[PDB]
């Protein structure tokens, strides 16, 4: 998984969902009076509306990512082994399941500060949605038009980090991912000088030499590095359309194609979908592995859904 | 630039055109009776028809790449400094400009062996199209449904290489590109074993560790390595549509986004367009930097042209 933010003519937040299968993902709009029920907390009958991507099971929206009517966004990304969900209730905390976490935050919080304060009161509990949808280890990126934070709940506590670059992937833990960038300081967008030695006449026979050292594989750390370099150096656009175009290009730099990442199961990890939320006008844009064309949907008590097209939509002249 | 072939349910050939500018390009169909004129050879009035991508100037099709009605493809890729165009005519060769080369081959040859034989009779001459369109150093991939060859005309001769992997980028010369792959033999699509040492308990906290070592930058050698690994390991598709989809994903692994590669002109090198020719049914599919949606066109004495749309075509729900 790779989640990023981007600030340009509007403000954006989005992710690649990388898995070795698809759950039949769909757009899900949760309106303000859809009642949210919680395994260990009282129901929330009136809340902020949400638009995002996920599945609906037993009339419950299981979001992978979403935004709310205020332009606050949240995404859950795989974090295996390090994620720690409590086997006991904590009487001094709100006891919330990982599948409830996106509703709990986005239904009640208008911005990153409010999200942080509510995360400071949580205990994530080890209760699965159903037998057929068991919990996976996750961490989260939470973003608004100004800033983002990372939430990592591990055996040592509920950790909240300011995210100075608007990038998240998978393991390792966030301070490790940030520290790991330090060794890439010498990368450049332009051809470097010969600092190796002026005693040998080194020659440049193509463009792009500045980036040599950048990692190309699809491990989560390499994707973290490559997405950071790609995003931070990406050219500014003059319009919102150009920004959304650039955003998909950025996510494309760390896309997983089928065949290059074979999991222990024998199945191929791939980028099931990519998306970009325009936080200021509350619009979701997405693509799927099977369909290159971008789809847009802009943000009652019933869930409203729209299933993703998994056919390549080609303009035939 | 990156050019590749793929063999699946049909047989495919295509490329990323990477440049730091674009004044537009277009689909160009050259029908069988468009008269090809040559600076130093007789005109060819009846030939094979072509479909490809390029620009038209003074009613001449200046192809970046094309296929003919027999499913033979050719692409010109930047090869600066190494390309050598003769200042003199050679009386024992056919004297063909570089901008005439695609017509010369694809107009007359049905398959790779014929192309090879006609290349063995050529002398590429240093004559520009016009004073406003100067010659660039290029090298070529030529491909049919069975195999491909690389043509590199340098100061030491007209060199023709069998291309065992169907991949070409820019400098260095082709034997250097192929030799360079050898140091990546231990890359893998799967998590490797700990061969570092059994005396330390090294842990794997994510998928994709097999690829670590793969280069991620947009230098031509790195792109050559990364396109090769991505193509050769790409999962097979069950239909032609799934193959085309996969082909665009492969070219995506080596796409240049605006901002990461600043050239000597101060401009940003980027993937202007991407394409995939189905050689068996003679259809051209393409995308552009500005428009993700795939456009398809299938293959008289006048050129027929279709200008590339440079707007993002979004499916709005």
């Amino acid at each position: 998984c790779t989640a990023i933010t981007l600030n340009g003519n509007s403000n954006y937040f989005g992710r690649n969902l990388d898995l070795d299968f698809s759950y039949g993902e769909e757009v899900i709009i949760t309106p303000a009076e859809y009642e949210f029920k919680f395994r260990k907390e009282k129901a929330i009958k009136n809340h902020k509306s949400l638009i995002g991507v996920g599945i609906v099971a037993n009339d419950y929206p299981l979001y992978f990512d979403a935004i709310n009517e205020d332009g606050l966004g949240m995404a859950g990304l795989n974090f295996p082994g390090n994620a720690y969900y409590s086997d006991a209730l904590e009487n001094d905390k709100d006891n919330i399941t990982p599948f409830e976490f996106i509703p709990w935050i986005l239904g009640q919080c208008s911005d990153v500060n409010e999200a942080r304060n509510l995360v400071e009161k949580i205990n994530l509990i080890n209760l699965s949605f159903s037998e057929q949808l068991p919990l996976a280890g996750l961490h989260w990126l939470i973003a608004d038009r100004e800033k983002s934070i990372v939430v990592e709940v591990t055996k040592s506590g509920v950790h909240i980090y300011d995210n100075p670059i608007g990038i998240l992937t998978n393991n390792p833990e966030f301070n490790y991912q940030m520290y790991n960038l330090n060794k890439y300081r010498n990368l450049s967008i332009s051809t470097p000088q010969n600092t190796f030695s002026d005693s040998v006449d080194l020659k440049v026979d193509g463009t792009g030499f500045g980036g040599i050292g950048l990692p190309g594989d699809v491990s989560p750390e390499s994707r973290f590095v490559r997405a950071t370099f790609s995003k931070l150096n990406s050219s500014k656009g003059m319009t919102v359309e150009e920004d959304i175009t650039q955003f998909f290009h950025i996510l494309g730099t760390v896309e997983q194609i089928k065949g290059v990442n074979k999991t222990e199961s024998g199945k191929e990890e791939y980028t099931v979908y990519s998306n970009c939320y325009d936080l200021d006008n509350k619009t979701l844009y997405y693509t799927t592995y099977e369909n290159r064309q971008i789809v847009a949907v802009t943000l009652g008590n019933r869930l409203v859904t729209y299933p993703f097209e998994r056919k390549q939509i080609i303009n035939k002249l």
